[PDB]
């Protein structure tokens, strides 16, 4: 019984999941001066035209927007990836204050939130099998700063009141995740892990350089969600980010000079 508190937070996770102290944990600080430009890198291909959203779920640590991943409808390819990765869900991580909330940091800078588009490698057949592989997932990470509103986020923000507590879901059809992407697909990439238990080291991370802007009112709505179930004492769903972990013997590559 893990979470983000004083008594069950990231600093405790290693007692149940010793992989917490492993060699390829996420997130990490991206030192922009030591990331190396790689001209081997292929351009990223994001193909979201046929994406079929289904449902939005408060899972007690975040909310997830789930997709139909039973065909190649929304796929990531190229960049550092070999093969085809299917979109399964997106979620966010965010803070109690605008000055924290992202998991990755850039030259020690924390953004207000971070969006994770999670994709699994089709060569493994399903998600459950893919997470057991070192190349099973590809997560596209996008930083959020507070400024102007993001119009393409607003459909997500206005359903949040219907999923306030742990275990609530709502139908969430016809959502187009293209509206959450910044103009540029310049990125950094490195091998890492899930950032929640079970902390599996199955992720190729792809972190976009250009943040999206959201409004103060949009972020505020995220902070009204609850970690608890209905009928349990209220605890606001804030600060659901794991802090930066040691880079160890990894290199972060840049797609851009
Ligand atoms: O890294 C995250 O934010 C956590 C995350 C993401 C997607 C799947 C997960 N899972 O535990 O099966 C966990
Ligand atoms: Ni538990
Ligand atoms: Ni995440």
């Amino acid at each position: 019984h893990w979470g983000y508190g004083k008594h069950n937070g990231p600093e405790h996770w290693h007692k149940d999941f010793p992989i917490a102290k492993g060699e390829r944990q996420s997130p990490v600080d991206i030192d922009t001066h030591t990331a190396k430009y790689d001209p081997s890198l292929k351009p990223l291909s994001v193909s979201y035209d046929q994406a079929t959203s289904l449902r939005i779920l408060n899972n007690g640590h975040a909310f997830n927007v789930e997709f139909d991943d039973s065909q190649d409808k929304a796929v990531l390819k190229g960049g550092p990836l070999d093969g085809t990765y299917r979109l399964i869900q997106f979620h966010f991580h965010w803070g109690s204050l605008d000055g924290q909330g992202s998991e990755h940091t850039v030259d020690k800078k924390k953004y207000a939130a971070e969006l994770h588009l999670v994709h699994w490698n089709t060569k493994y057949g399903d998600f459950g099998k893919a997470v057991q592989q070192p190349d099973g997932l590809a997560v596209l990470g996008i930083f959020l700063k507070v400024g102007s509103a993001k119009p393409g986020l607003q459909k997500v923000v206005d359903v949040l009141d219907s999923i306030k507590t742990k275990g609530k879901s709502a139908d969430f059809t016809n959502f187009d995740p293209r509206g959450l992407l910044p103009e540029s697909l310049d990125y950094w990439t490195y091998p890492g892990s899930l950032t929640t238990p079970p902390l599996l080291e199955c992720v190729t991370w792809i972190v976009l350089k250009e943040p999206i802007s959201v409004s103060s009112e949009q972020v505020l709505k995220f902070r009204k969600l609850n970690f608890n179930g209905e009928g349990e004492p209220e605890e606001l769903m804030v600060d659901n980010w794991r802090p930066a972990q040691p880079l160890k013997n990894r290199q972060i590559k840049a797609s851009f000079k």
